[PDB]
């Protein structure tokens, strides 16, 4: 404890140049945070000097020194050093700037795999874009939505590192020369690439992966050239904001360029500075493809090996095949990239030819297995003609790996058998399963330590490692004490966010009151409109007769919408005047209260997923491929309601439906309301309570000012509904009405709390980290 | 130097995230600025807890890790141990890049200011702009010149620290409001000041003063808008590159605004949390404007007063006058600024207001002096309306100071009798003279370590920190063994500054020619041109009978030019060209040589001043106030040679004329001259050797592809001369004939260099800051 104050003190002296007497919390802030990162350094020097390349756009890590002390076993000899010094811990975590760098699930199943890769010990690498600007930072001005830029970079950060060694060139624009020997590619602008490192330790096993993340410079090659210098560090500047809409800009191109040109060259750097000669290049490389965003990372190596080496073309593509591997996202027709041809030749003239040449082989290959088949040339291809030429990015991706994946078994099935029958029918092994999952590190033993300390004076401290180790909890359904215990710690939690509630929101918070929480990314279908008619309909339930008894209800939806999407920010807008209207009923009282969550975020999370009672997963059946959140929500002592779509299912048959709260119609269900013809008017007539809701809705109930405030959503629930919002609302409701009941009852809830968390052990990420090395990647 | 070692190993583990297996040198380097700042941080914390606050839009610093050594005391222990580790320390000092924040000798005097005042123990702070690009690097390609941008902060700074809590907020536009309690100025966009700390560390005195730079940011209040941040960071941005000349850009503008806005704030933050309540603020802070470019800190000061304070506005004028001091540096009628009032207008519309005011008021306190005055009452108005009504800045600088300046006695004069005569007949004890210095350290003890050693070997250490103890070296004007010895240091200087040229330029140096040198700033007024004429005779001289004995001669000119300054560009073309032709003669042999010397900066002064043997100042007399390149070249042994004109005066009364090659027409003659009416064309026809190197320039002799390449420097010589280029080549080559004769004799070429050694005492920068201190700033 001693030696940990001495180093505080040298660094706040050396380092930060103040003294006590002066010195802010953010100078103490910072003198632990490098104390923590000395600590680190010595195994990542050690770590740094086959290999596993994860390449994502996204990786929303969220704030490093509590998770750092975690992994590093290191929390009760610095809490008692920031004790002896006279000072609060909350307020120095407080002070860090989370890294926002994802927009959603993503970016957060990037962070946990990186995490897993590290605490399992494999050799594993992360690569991405240095965001100066994260999503945004959200804030509610007269219950709308308004984005700032986040500047988490503006007073430091103390674990990242250039590397000055590594910058390396990317070309852009240019023109094809065509020569006897080798393919020309010239007249292009260089940008530089500068990377950062940032540590990845692993829990307790002496390993410290590296994150790297590439900065964009300009070549030093008069004032307004010194200011046109911006435009090539315009890229790497600001994250891009959709979670997964597709906007087709010619920025965020060229950041898929920069990032793919950069990492790829570092990789071949490393390889060829190594002891093994490209013929060993698969068998020591393996790159993962998050999304179809580092699709162009084909036609790169591709112009590599090709060009750059000269290899023969067959050989460099049996390679390329040989080292990528592709794991899909999303379904929704909408999210999927498919960049202009004439865009991409403006910008990737040689990697626009390499599309042609490898979409030419593909079609002849194809070509002669189907001399019959005429429709399927047209849907095999890489290139759509419709209109426009446009380049499907998830062909290339599929035709250019040797593994095809899907975040869900039900999102592989489909992807397998319904998006790419083509591809998967020729190639039956290429395509496979594998589930996502989250860190146990941050979602249980960082987010909930009386939670993870409860369980391991249960079930001993092996459930970190390994999450299997949760079924030994089904041994404690029996006794009572346990159940008490569980629900006190969830009541703690629950004191804890009330806390942090009452201030931030100016709102008395009821302590017994069931927290019913819903965050995530406000889309159409995730469906925060059937939440918001839930909590309309029981505030007309609560004002027809406040004699019968309610349960007392704290309704929570938090998640940030697109800046450039209205309907989310309209949705955002009748939240806020939904729980304007309820706060302020005095009939309510302590019924009924709704708080918009604002600037949802892993801390925020870190907060508001332990003391969650109910969880919201209520989109529409197939419209969602896997969401994490529900995870968190299961492996924090939640109760979720929801439908049949995403990890859902899975959840349901890993815990049993009984102990889920499942409604709506199913997928088969989805499809055939879609056959018949769904018409919203119809179930609005059959519908008391549905009826007077959606009535207050338009008559202005929630808008005095403007009566027409909510035409639009209201058009798009009856005339333009896409995602069934009122065909579920029944079943909703039915559901709803149980889990109040079920609330009422502490020995039922606890023992579905408890089947819960005793069948959450196969959604950690360490299961789908190894079933990704043992069945794609081949390492260890 | 265990010690040392320990530190410089633990800076390279933890701080560099390294090791040695890996390390490259910039890695070792920065390792040792660290280990040298943690060596100062301890003295520079105690001297951080009246004032002097100096404001400088330029703070010319150079390179830092030799000079804080060499300020410290540190630099036999830190070789020893650089050398046990096993390194070298040119290549170390190599990597660290120069902080050329200053365009010539303003930022030199400026940062020799600072070196002096924390030599002296003085408590003063330095102010300005942390510009991410200096003044650009300069390159040769094909004869011609070119700029790249210098990206001094690429790799980082071990040297700077960032102030979070010291962030203030600098208003751009708006609109001004009347209302009853002050003046309200509203409708103004926000840019945010960030300092960075930079220590000024004193010689052996245990005193570290602070420059604080202020660096531009974005309030956080959408893709374009996140893109959009750059324009409020495009101030502090660029350092402009005009020398002398001034533009009248709004950019510039917002420059001179920002850096006055923001350390007016910090110093009245800094005096409000004093013990000391505005009555004593002329009694604790005395703010010192370099130039004319800080003017708007004094209606900035009456802003604050009267607005923020509320201030009566008699007092408010009164404090203002009372704190603000000013120094003039030019006399050249295009060197000066005069804002127009439409754009300051459209920019601040308070500080516009603010200036009428003053104006007003002072022109009736005039007008009440002199009725009958009526031109007078145009002459000393702080605006001119002759074209576009302009804001005379050095007006607004005199009636707001309590004091004026001159950076020479004979500029002193001019500016007291001649430019000011209606402000200091008013005024007379107002306008002052302050003659310029240079700081003993950087450009002694660090320029020439064997120069130092030897004096220190023969009349102690005491002459670094009074100079005037040189004086004791006129003893030593018998001996012969010292002179010898002298001369044996400018030779090892020679060989050292030779080995460097023959790897920098590809030609091979004879090791015992006198070395030629005249680097400054590319001007008109400076006279390159002359030189390039004298070398060109020579040449021709050579050309014609090489049986007569000449003089080995190495002829170096080297200074960066105005990029959208057309005639230099000339010039600089001109003299590669008669390089190019002069160095590859087999006829001249080793004889004549001319290298245009790139990249001119303080670094390479430390290499090129200490092995001068002939100084070149032959600016027209009457145009140059003065400059300190001359006093570094009689510092470190040097013969200088041009006119009566700025420094020269005083270092020809200090030495002695005859001891000094003074050529050319004076003062009085170039304004009897003018008065005559010049006409190049009769210099021209009546000498023959000036008529065939005008021929030969004109002929393209130096030109074979292009005829006419240098026709626009020769109509500037012939038709629009300004200069008088051709009526001072008489004495010129003159007085280079009467140089050459000398220095064919080493005993009076060393008594010459020994007699401008022991005379150059007075030109230390620690006598103009005791003269600054007791006469115009009272302190101490
Ligand atoms: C878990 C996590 C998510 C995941 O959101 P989903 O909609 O469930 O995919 C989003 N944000 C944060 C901060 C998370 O921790
Ligand atoms: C001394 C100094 C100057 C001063 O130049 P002058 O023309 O004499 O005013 C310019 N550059 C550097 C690097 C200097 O050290």
């Amino acid at each position: 404890v001693a030696e940990l104050k001495k180093s505080f003190n040298r660094h706040l002296h050396f380092t930060l140049v103040k003294d006590r007497n002066v010195a802010t919390t953010r100078d103490y802030y910072f003198a632990l945070a490098h104390t923590v990162r000395d600590h680190l350094v010595g195994r990542w020097i050690r770590t740094q000097q086959k290999r596993v390349y994860y390449l994502s756009l996204e990786f929303y890590m969220g704030r490093t020194l509590q998770n750092t002390m975690i992994n590093l076993g290191l929390q009760n000899a610095c809490d008692e050093a920031i004790y002896q010094l006279g000072l609060d811990i909350e307020e120095l975590e407080e002070i860090e700037e989370d890294a926002g760098l994802g927009n959603g699930g993503l970016g957060r199943l990037a962070a946990c795999f990186l995490d897993s890769m590290a605490t399992l010990g494999l050799a594993a690498y992360g690569y991405g874009i240095r965001y100066e600007y994260g999503i945004f930072n959200q804030k509610i001005r007269d219950g709308w939505q308004v984005e700032e830029a986040d500047d988490w970079l503006r007073y430091g950060n103390p674990w990242e590192k250039s590397r000055p060694e590594f910058m390396l060139p990317v070309h852009f624009y240019g023109k094809v020369e065509h020569t006897n020997t080798g393919t020309k590619w010239i007249d292009t602008q260089v940008v530089l690439a500068l990377p950062y490192d940032t540590p990845v330790p692993g829990y307790m096993n002496n390993t410290v992966n590296t994150m790297r993340l590439w900065s964009a410079r300009a070549p030093n090659d008069y004032i307004q050239a010194v200011l046109d210098r911006n435009l090539a560090e315009n890229i790497s500047r600001v994250l891009y904001p959709n979670d997964n809409f597709f906007e087709g800009k010619e920025l965020r191109l060229k950041q898929e360029y920069f990032v793919v040109a950069a990492t790829l060259q570092d990789i071949i750097r490393r390889f060829k500075a190594s002891k093994f000669v490209f013929d060993a290049f698969p068998d020591q490389v393996a790159i993962q493809l998050n999304d179809t965003h580092p699709a162009l990372a084909i036609p790169e190596l591709m112009r590599i090996f090709v060009d750059i080496e000269k290899l023969p073309w067959s050989k460099a593509w049996e390679l390329t095949q040989k080292t990528f591997a592709y794991t899909n996202h999303t379904v929704l027709p909408e999210a999927l990239e498919r960049w202009p041809v004439d865009l991409v030749e403006k910008l990737l003239p040689r990697h626009l030819e390499i599309i042609y040449e490898i979409n030419q082989k593909h079609l002849d290959r194809i070509v002669a297995l189907f001399p019959k088949d005429v429709d399927r040339l047209r849907r095999m291809s890489l290139i759509e003609e419709e209109g426009s030429k446009r380049i499907n990015m998830a062909h290339l991706c599929i035709v250019g790996s040797h593994a095809v994946n899907g975040v869900a078994k039900i999102h592989s099935d489909i992807v397998k058998t319904k998006v790419f029958k083509d591809f998967s029918e020729l190639e039956p092994d290429k395509f496979q399963n594998k589930t996502n999952g989250i860190t146990p590190r941050r979602w249980l033993l960082l987010c909930n330590p009386g939670l993870a300390e409860l369980i391991a004076e249960k079930i001993g401290e092996d459930y970190v490692k390994d999450l299997s180790q949760l079924t030994k909890l089904h041994s404690f359904l029996g006794d009572d004490v346990f159940l008490r215990e569980l629900a006190k710690v969830k009541q703690e939690n629950k004191l804890k966010f009330s806390q942090f509630l009452e201030t931030e929101y100016k709102v008395k918070i009821n302590p017994s009151s069931m927290f019913d929480v819903q965050v995530k990314r406000i889309h159409e279908y995730k469906r925060q409109l059937l939440n918001c008619l839930h909590v309309i309909t029981m505030y007309n339930r609560i004002k027809k007769d406040p004699k019968k008894l309610f349960v007392p209800r704290t309704v929570i939806i938090g998640g940030k919408a697109a800046p450039g999407y209205h309907m989310a920010k309209m949705i955002i807008k009748l939240i806020t005047s939904v729980a304007d209207v309820v706060n302020n009923d005095p009939m309510v009282g302590s019924k009924l209260k709704v708080i918009f969550l604002e600037n949802y975020r892993v801390s925020l999370a870190e907060k508001v997923i332990p003391a969650t009672d109910l969880s919201e997963q209520i989109s529409t059946a197939g419209t969602e491929a896997s969401g994490t959140g529900n995870m968190k929500f299961m492996l924090n002592g939640a109760l979720t309601i929801g439908t049949m779509d995403g990890a859902n299912v899975e959840m349901a048959e890993e815990a049993g439906e009984e102990n889920l709260f499942i409604f709506g119609m199913r997928i088969d269900d989805v499809a055939a309301l879609d056959k018949k013809g769904y018409e919203a008017k119809e179930y609005y007539e059959a519908l008391p309570e549905l009826k007077l809701v959606i009535d207050q809705i338009d008559n202005g109930f929630f808008s005095p000012k403007q009566p027409d405030l909510f035409k639009d959503i209201i058009n798009m629930l009856f005339y333009h509904d896409r995602f069934k919002v009122f065909a579920d609302y029944e079943a909703y409701v039915k559901c709803q009405d149980k889990v109040s009941q079920l609330y009422m009852n502490p020995k039922a809830w606890n023992t579905m709390v408890l089947k819960n968390i005793a069948a959450s052990g196969k959604f950690s990420s360490d299961r789908t980290i190894k079933e990704y090395a043992q069945n794609i990647w081949n390492v260890e």
